[PDB]
């Protein structure tokens, strides 16, 4: 289970150093630095108009973008499913 | 496990291919190409903006849409979680 | 999971039948026929603009609306939930 | 699993009392009174426009908003989740 949320977090800072680099200079409100990064990513994981509000106007300048969201999503959106179902296993004894 | 992502792939292309030929020619920045369509259909699938930005806007100028898009919903937001807890199961 | 899903149909249509009485004058883009309401209330149990796009401009009107919706999102995100569990345990042989 | 639906209202309540205080002056028809915040908080649970619609909007003029959001998200979005499996695993 700490492996797990362990490795999460290296991929979700490292994810967040790639998009800042990536969209950065282009879409600054949404991943100008590290930190508003991290805060969009969140938002992306958890599904919040990650397309209409953020895929889509962010794929119109870059138009493959969606190599970067669409993986992420399928990573981070099974590996908090995973890790929340590892801690609910690990709770019975 | 192997054969449920195997059907989920073949359901996904097919369905690309189906709302391509349906829904392209009246909203071509949703489902103009294959390439466009699958993008869709994944977005739908995690239902973002899946009715009042595309099925709602989408069944204005076909009214039964709802026919496509519902039981796709049905199938795939369903299939995606029996994978994905397959794979956790399997695990152990 | 047979009984499930007969309970889930049952409550749908009751709830699509009050919706469309009690916001189909009023709001009838989205409640206004039984048809238009079972639609809705698939997409509010989906989840997708419920508030934003839905309750938020409802409660405008009838400032309770909550007390419809909230709890049927309670009821059907959930009894799917157990339902679509309920099929994956029972197809273990 | 009645111990974990006790947690859950008393940090319910604590959190909408907090987000009232918080935010309630400055965005009002979100955060006004506890029970426009006990709205709120359910929505942001449900995940619906948390962001676009709600704590983009608030960390605009409280710019670390989301200190409270975000863990407040985690705790409940998995407590409901906990609280649902609970009922589940016990039903049999
Ligand atoms: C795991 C998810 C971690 C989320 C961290 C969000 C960090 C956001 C942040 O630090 N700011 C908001 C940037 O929009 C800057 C506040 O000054
Ligand atoms: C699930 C698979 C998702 C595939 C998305 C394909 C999107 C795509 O190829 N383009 C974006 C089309 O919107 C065209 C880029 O050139
Ligand atoms: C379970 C969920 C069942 C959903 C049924 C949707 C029915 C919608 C419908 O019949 N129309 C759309 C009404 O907007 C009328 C098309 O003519
Ligand atoms: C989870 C509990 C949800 C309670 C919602 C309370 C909403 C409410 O009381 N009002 C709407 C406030 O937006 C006031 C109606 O008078
Ligand atoms: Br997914
Ligand atoms: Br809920
Ligand atoms: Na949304
Ligand atoms: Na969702
Ligand atoms: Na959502
Ligand atoms: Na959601
Ligand atoms: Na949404």
């Amino acid at each position: 289970v700490g492996s797990v949320a362990a490795l999460l977090t290296v991929v979700f800072y490292i994810a967040a150093v790639m998009a800042t680099n990536l969209y950065g200079a282009t879409f600054p409100e949404w991943f100008g630095d590290l930190s508003k990064s991290l805060y969009t990513l969140f938002q992306v994981m958890t599904l919040e108009s990650w397309s209409m509000g953020i895929v889509r106007p962010v794929m119109n300048v870059h138009p493959n973008a969606w190599v970067f969201f669409i993986p992420f999503i399928m990573l981070t959106t099974f590996t908090v499913l995973n890790l929340f179902i590892g801690i609910i296993v690990d709770a019975m004894a």
